[PDB]
């Protein structure tokens, strides 16, 4: 039931408060882990916690906060983990 969600998201994501609100909804969830800016303009995220706590959390990253236009997320799930203790962003 524990589980790690590997997500990149695209779009217009990148100046828009997306990390905040990710790390915002993460900590709400009790989710571990990070949201990351990569050098193509796309945000990386990596999360662990229970499979329905990721699951909501995806949902939030499909919508994004209001100046973000999301373009369908690539997404993952593998196993869980333990490296992280909070969530982090970058």
């Amino acid at each position: 039931m524990l589980k790690r969600m590997y997500a990149r998201v695209y779009g217009l994501v990148q100046g828009v408060g997306f990390r905040k609100f990710v790390q915002i909804h993460a900590i709400r969830l009790g989710i571990k882990g990070y949201a990351k800016n990569l050098p193509d303009g796309s945000v990386e995220v990596v999360a662990e916690g229970y499979e329905e706590a990721l699951s909501k959390l995806l949902e939030r990253i499909k919508q994004g906060p209001p100046a973000a236009e999301v373009e369908k997320p690539d997404y993952s799930f593998s196993e869980y983990k333990g490296e992280f203790e909070d969530f982090e962003t970058y």
